[PDB]
């Protein structure tokens, strides 16, 4: 005949920051806001409570936790024999539930990570094999064009502007510079598109996120458990 | 006379994040959003486990096996003859349902994966003989400034401006030139657009697809079958 | 006094793969989501179903069969007059609900295939028609720059750079290849856009859908025929 | 005495692609969705349907005829004096009101066509009106160069870089060009945009529309009408 | 004791196309859908029809109109004393009603055409107003770089390609030229924008607009009135 | 004793033109759709209505005045002491409740053109201070290039390519040249942006805005008052 | 027993244009639409009025104050001892709830343009600091270029064409002006962006906003106070 | 014995302008809009204070707080021994749940700006590793074309068009420029992209930010509390 009580709801967005923002730098625009995170989170700790309060029932003498909307904070609470009580075991609960939901979302959290990790890997290797497809595209132009600069007889560039050329118009660099970049065509850097610095990015940034204790909360308090006065 | 429960529900973002990848390699923005993918394999699963709580009871001997959403979580449950062994069954029935379900997704993902990649291929084909009429045309308009070329009878370049030219800026190459590309036609490359390459993109990505048992997931345990201290009623 | 008993539900997106692809490379973005095609294939059988059992009442000798949703699978059932049984009656219509299903959804499809087809030749057609009135006017300008280049006495090229000609700018390629370009007026290739090729791409895919068995499913088994132990 | 049943749905999208693909040509984007085109056809029938029951009923000797959502699909149904009787009776009412539907249809389509046709041919003459514009002022840009051209006696081209010029630099191209431009006004081709094409091209399309007995289809069959093996009540 | 009836519903696009069309002529992107439109045809002849109705009561003696949802097409019925009868004055008012709502459709399209028609006039009149003051804008760029060109004695133009030119730029065209375009500033063309050629275009399609009988249409029939066979 | 009916709805599209013209010079994309315009219109009637209603009833000799939804449309009503006099008061209260809400409307519309024209003339004013802060820094980048153009003795222009200069490409026009536009800095003409237009733009067709008994209409009959032919209860 | 009563509602936008555009000043694409705004007003009087009728209550005598939706207008109702009476006092309410919630409203604004005014010029302030730092990053550049054009003995400018000039590029304009560009690195001025000069805008505008008593209003009469003629 | 009241809601949108601003300067288009952020503001009041309402509960001698919607406004009460007593309280616990709830806020803001600040700071390390791989790579196409200006024996610079050059281009600057720009490659510059400026303000905005008891508000009185004229039942 003591029954403690507290109230609990989401973490704030700052006891989130750090996840939430490895949950950007994992999914970019599909990461979820910050507001449906928040709500994932206190439903992840409640659903863990219940079921503890069911594993509390399932016993030689069982234990009576509650948990239930305070109407949308949430009311969690023990019954105890004496009073302080029902508190010490409400509170040793509530970090119970809290340990266990934490280490399970940090080891989902870092194999997210590795999976992330090595999928921007091989984004970057399969992207690889096209700009090195598109290089040695480029290449037979040149070869192409240094045909036509043969027989046009232009062996020195004809051209006096920057700017792109494109097949029909390498051959004004003349075929000096034409036999030069096909003699040297292995050391012929790749030209890599901004999708794949992207990728880089992410990748960078991916492997910098660490996860400690400190990167995800899942509930705060509104009332921490009560040294209850008036026994039941 | 025993009852065992456990409580269940959707599987991590971690968990499936190779199967999200692979709907997306696949899919792209058509991909499902990766919450409406983990509530679709729970469902599959929590389907598959009242189409088991059947066949239990079609039974010589029914088994009572049951799933009820908890208070969305699941808490399921089984009749044992003793504590142990209605732990050990509801266990067994779980993973049961749970194997079927994966062999069901994999298998429907590597059928997805060699389709997709028989459409790409094909895509790169089609595309291709359209690569193909755009060099076509491109000899065509060549062959016209050949003309104009020797008409006005410019047989070297007078242009000192890189800057694709066209079909009336072209004879400007001049005579010797246009000659060239057109006697080399046979050997000119064709142009592929972007679009050509985010499908090659596309392909590669597809082949370097490989499933295995860690790619798709269909529950998580909130909690493991009880092994209950009392007798049931 | 025999019941048997089977759960199905909509078909998997591997198994359906290729016709949503075909819905693809025919309506493009109008394709319906893959999600709303199941929904509409599942749907298809069960209507056929309950048909096939109103079929089933109307004889000498009613048969009973049924169609009610799970609680969203469907649920099925036959009434035997023996255990295995009321089975394979059932697993008998199935197959043909099945059957009279997909014969109706391919000979639909291939009537689609051959009105694309059609109507995208027409579309290159009159393209076509555009395209060409557009060269027209092309010579119609380079008729009017060859006047302009006579007065101003321009017979040679004047202009040392690439680039676009516009109509006040043609006289700038001199008289003697503006001659050139009417005189071989009747051999100049039209200039086809993006969106005309985008045409020939799609009559491309189109001719080459290949409708199969295995293009179309409707359904999926959770639980296939049941052999009943306990009679009614 | 004896009633016949059918069960109807909305027509598949393949039987209605010519409609649908006519829509198009003359809505664009406006178009109605595909899924709710076949819709509307089924409600049509529908509903002419139930206006049918009606006509049948204001009879001397009523005739019963039933139209209702099967479980959307719908089950319809016919009262006959006898089997067969009942089966033809309701096959020829069904095929009675497709044909009405279907003649409104091809009726109401043809009109839109023509509307079309003479809207988009209107289109394109207030478009050259405008194009007219275009041009005029473009000459009278140039006979202001032409001004600029004789003040500075510029007389031959100064420019070496084709790129369309502007009232600014229009004297560049010297007074005797521009003297010629301004001569041959009269010759000189409209530039038209590319709306102006798109226009020319819908109406080319809206042209080539063929309405047959095939275009539009209002139902489709779950069930044909049944020969009932036992009399009623 | 004669009641005959029949089944109205919104008018068919092909029948209402012309409004459509004046309708998108006149609001551009915020003409209504054509769906939106047939809807408030239809309803617009259904209050019309039960007001009628109402007028139809109010008489030394009354006459009896009734129009509700057929369960979304509508139905109508009049009482008649005799057979055919109830029908021709019910034929007889579907027409009178139509009348009155078409003759009311189409002068609020004309007076709305007009309204328009003024309001671009309009809109032409203030936008030259604007274009005029680019010109003056470019005619003092000029008459600066009048001063630069003096002072840097550049007297012919200096640039050997077409482009714009800007203020700090227009001096290369040398000051014989820049005295020109201040001499003949008066007949210097104004350079419109797209926007006002667009404002021209709809000024030309709104002046072409003609309002005709067969412009609008309110109603469609599924079922004519008929003549009743078993009186009440 | 005797009552009259009317029945009223929202004004039609083209009797608000003006209106909603005006509410689009002055509001842009903001402006209502004039579906929701039409609505408020009639509500506005509506309401004031009803606060006759009560008027009529806070009276020495209360008068019974009514407004309800016809079956939206509304159907309106009042009780006389004759036919006539039910007919003529009604017509007059309905006519006295128009002009209200118009006199209110009108005011309210000339109070917001009043106040458009005042944000955007000094829109103008504010846009110029940054016009003006873009034109000194020009000067500014002038008066350095001619340092590089004085340190590398480039006294005349040394491009012959039209094309905005920079920073950094400034001094190729020559010392000369840019002496010049740093001693008439003073009379440089600032460039304002196509936003700076859009504003002069609108402020032209605020001030053309003519408010007239014409621009405003709050509601349209269905059907006018009616004489009652018979007496009441 | 005498009750004299009124009708109000939100105000109109013509009445509130100043606020609005205020608001719109402040926060740009931000800024409430207007319905909501007018929807936020009355409803903001409402409350305030409820508050004085229950402030009204609790008084030695209490004084009876009512405020319910008319049925969406609002009605408000004062009791009285004398007719005219209830009014002046009612009248005399109406104009107390009224002040109030100005006040405040003109409070709430007038702080909010200074706490706006103050980010303004700080995001002016950082925002230097980054062009800053992007000419620093183009001195550097020059620095470069002066090394290439110095060893390729470049010393006049080679270029004939304005353009952007980039690092790969610069030394074209040879060693002699580049060296001038150096040695006046203090005086090039800061390029500054689009950004930039919004944020002026905005802050000439914010500054400019000129709160007064015709600024905002909270509601309008659609009936102003009745004298009752029938007490009770 | 006596009961006082006090009505509250929302607080202001200028009370609040610097935690929204805050909230902007860290989160940008993923800041929450104004209005929720009001109204999740009075609920972290209105929540605290029933979780207020229940300590003063728990108590030795109860006393009863309570908060419920006003008619969203909240209508707040406590019941004192004597007027003032109440009217005293329940000031002194509305401004201990302000208080409170005002700590929460500004410790969970600042820690969110610490954090930005970090990511921030991390985000530019990890854009220069690519801009310095961008760089990397241009130093290697330089290289190159040193080798086709060599091989074509091109010294000195052969165009006179600035405009970024490219690959193929490159050589046109002749062998004495790249040989130069080789040598130094150790002191050139690394490009930043906007994207990277975008971050550097993002991070001296977060920086700039600073947290006092005025940037954050939780509530607005309607009603201050009250002294009741007359005691309880």
């Amino acid at each position: 005949k003591w029954t403690s009580t507290a109230i609990i709801t989401q973490p704030d967005v700052g006891q989130i920051a750090g996840y939430n923002n490895a949950m950007n730098v994992i999914y970019g625009q599909a990461a979820p806001k910050v507001s449906d995170l928040q709500e994932t989170l206190i439903g992840r700790f409640s659903s863990a409570f219940s079921a503890l309060a069911e594993t509390l029932d399932n016993q030689e003498e069982p234990e009576k936790l509650t948990i239930e909307p305070s109407v949308l904070p949430l009311t969690v609470s023990y019954v105890g024999q004496t009073a302080e009580g029902a508190q010490m075991k409400l509170a040793q609960y509530i970090q119970q539930v809290d340990d266990k939901v934490n280490q399970e979302l940090e080891k989902d959290l870092k194999d997210n990570i590795a999976l992330g990790r090595k999928n921007l890997q091989d984004s970057l290797r399969t992207q690889e094999v096209v700009a090195q497809e598109q290089k040695d595209l480029r290449i037979r132009q040149i070869q192409e064009a240094l045909q036509y600069a043969n027989q046009a007889q232009v062996t020195k560039p004809q051209v006096q502007q920057t700017e792109d050329v494109t097949q029909d118009t390498l051959f004004l660099l003349g075929s000096e510079a034409l036999e030069s970049m096909i003699k040297h065509e292995a050391t012929r850097p790749l030209v890599f598109s901004p999708n794949y610095y992207q990728t880089k990015q992410t990748l960078l940034d991916i492997k910098n996120l660490k996860v400690t204790a400190d990167t995800v909360h899942v509930y705060r308090y509104v009332m921490k458990p009560t040294l209850p006065v008036r026994r039941d």
